[PDB]
């Protein structure tokens, strides 16, 4: 996350993050009990999934391994489109205080809504510099029509933009996945945007999920 700051603590209990042994990945959002959302980039052989702590490494934390992950057929591993991944936790999450469930969208939020993004991604760029906790920022959705203004071709329906004007708050290296929430429910997953991070008036692209929690449901289901 670049120009935010350290997130409450307590506040984001369906953020979680994907590490490859030790090392942080990518970011996501537990479904329920047995689910994880993420991004589709961050596909990998097995995955190492961090629950229930802003702390990277808290020994209160709960740590479960993942060896099988469903993308939306849609993807492109070129374009990027449809870039949403469920993975299926090898043994269910324990709820708690510091564990629970997101709020999936039933509504698509509209341009100027306010939002926050976390994640633990570089804080800067290009140079590298990852924190051992969370990081919040918040940043506005931005219309379609705007948005296209900025990236043209390289935005379809699926894709939603948010962000400020003339700012660096942004997401960046590290935190794919992680969740976009605007009026309570989740609105978005960290996708792409430009390099070095945090460029003024280059807004950070999200997975609209207002368009997929039906694709969420079966696929949950079909796997169930
Ligand atoms: C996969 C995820 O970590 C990452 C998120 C991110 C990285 C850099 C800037 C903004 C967001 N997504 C990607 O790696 C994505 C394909 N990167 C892009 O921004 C490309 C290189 N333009």
């Amino acid at each position: 996350i670049i120009d935010g700051a350290p997130c409450a603590r307590g506040s984001h209990p369906w953020q979680v993050a994907l590490l490859s042994g030790n090392q942080l990945h990518c970011g996501g959002v537990l479904v329920n009990e047995r689910w994880v959302l993420t991004a589709a980039h961050c596909k990998m052989n097995e995955y190492t999934v961090h629950l229930g702590s802003d702390t990277l490494g808290d020994r209160r934390a709960q740590r479960i391994k993942a060896s099988k992950s469903f993308r939306h057929p849609g993807y492109s591993t070129q374009t990027h489109v449809n870039d949403l991944m469920l993975v299926k936790l090898n043994s269910q999450a324990r709820l708690s205080s510091m564990v629970k469930k997101v709020r999936l969208p039933s509504r698509c939020e509209p341009p100027g809504t306010t939002c926050t993004v976390s994640g633990w991604g570089t804080t800067t760029s290009p140079d590298v510099t990852f924190p051992s906790d969370l990081m919040c920022v918040d940043v506005k959705l931005i219309s379609p029509q705007d948005c296209t203004k900025v990236y043209k071709d390289l935005l379809e329906n699926s894709m939603l933009c948010a962000g400020i004007p003339d700012s660096k708050k942004n997401a960046c290296n590290g935190d794919s996945g992680g969740p976009l929430v605007c009026r309570g429910t989740l609105q978005g997953l960290v996708s792409w945007g430009t390099f070095p991070c945090g460029q003024p008036n280059d807004p950070g692209v999200y997975t609209q999920v207002c368009k997929f929690t039906k694709w969420i449901n079966d696929t949950m289901k079909k796997h169930r």
